[PDB]
């Protein structure tokens, strides 16, 4: 799997001051139980925990200070959910400072990533529609607020045990105001880069949309486009190369189609926004949080 990618007393010393300030006071283990890993990430690991009173699960997410691409986006995994709480955002419990290390306290989500399904089978539109309202929803928010994600992508969708969709892994969010415009650093996952990313000029909100088309091919066509390519040139060929498009359109409902030509647009300006896109008539299609269930590996195959 392709790994997401960005571009010492005072240095190491404030900054933990500066997180120590940030979380909750104390330690996790006061009330915690069986620490044992799930999967390891690009800003450290994942892993599970019970509650010792309630018996109850939980996921805690540990990342080590030093070992970081680029210290400062660790305040995302902070403050990003302590705000947004939202019905398709991960929540989160609480966070803290051990050590080196940051271990923020979210929740248990049981239907794993969205990776995991997109690879093994191929869903049907109806359930691909339900997936991406529950990502627009989430994006709208953050968009409103002027936050990129940067990072969309089948790994960063998580799901509950009954089929609910939830966005996760905010660790290379961005802010964008009035007096900020675009940001310009080289965020994100190689094949999910939008174009504009990748001539490193200066980019906006637009660069998740484009993201989530991406995602979309997914979903339909099991890997992103020149996912066999390394990294290096297939971040060139989508630089270079016109819009990607799917295998053959000719099980594609026309719906989907015009949906997700909203979605590739190589110039940003004439790219569909999160709010436009929430009503666009494939998301009718949207099935249950129950049709979902299905695709989940419990019940797979
Ligand atoms: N609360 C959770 N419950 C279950 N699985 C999770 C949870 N959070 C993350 N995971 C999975 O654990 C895997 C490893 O962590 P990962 O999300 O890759 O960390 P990461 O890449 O550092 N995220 P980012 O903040 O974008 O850098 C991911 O692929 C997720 O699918």
């Amino acid at each position: 799997r392709p790994k997401p990618l960005v571009d010492q007393r005072v240095s190491h010393e404030q900054f933990r001051a500066a997180l120590q300030l940030v979380v909750d006071p104390g330690d996790p283990r006061s009330y915690l139980d069986n620490f044992i890993k799930i999967g390891e990430g690009s800003t450290g690991i994942v892993c599970i925990a019970t509650v010792r009173s309630s018996g109850k699960l939980v996921a805690v997410k540990k990342m080590d200070l030093r070992k970081q691409q680029r210290r400062e986006l660790l305040f995302n995994e902070v403050v990003i959910m302590r705000d947004y709480q939202h019905e398709n955002v991960v929540e989160m419990y609480n966070s803290y400072l051990v050590g080196d290390e940051l271990w923020v306290v979210m929740e248990f989500l049981e239907g794993g990533a969205l990776t995991d399904i997109v690879t093994h089978t191929r869903m049907n539109e109806e359930q691909i529609a339900a997936v991406c309202l529950a990502v627009l929803q989430a994006l709208s928010v953050l968009h409103a607020q002027g936050v990129i994600h940067r990072d969309i992508k089948s790994d960063s969708i998580l799901l509950t045990h009954d089929g609910r969709v939830k966005l996760s892994d905010f660790g290379f969010c961005a802010q964008v105001s009035k007096e900020v415009p675009r940001r310009k650093s080289l965020v994100g996952t190689p094949y999910w880069m939008a174009p504009e990313l990748i001539s490193r000029l200066p980019y906006g909100p637009e660069v998740d949309i484009w993201s989530l088309g991406i995602m979309v091919i997914e979903m339909v066509d099991g890997e992103p486009p020149y996912f066999n390519e390394p990294p290096l040139k297939a971040m060139k060929m989508i630089r270079d190369n016109l819009p990607p498009r799917l295998k053959n359109l000719h099980k594609v409902s026309p719906s989907l189609k015009g949906f997700l030509d909203r979605l590739l647009v190589r110039d940003p300006a004439q790219r569909a926004t999160a709010a436009e896109l929430l009503k666009h008539p494939f998301l009718a299609k949207a099935g249950p949080p129950a049709s979902i269930v299905p695709l989940m590996r419990q019940n797979r195959t």
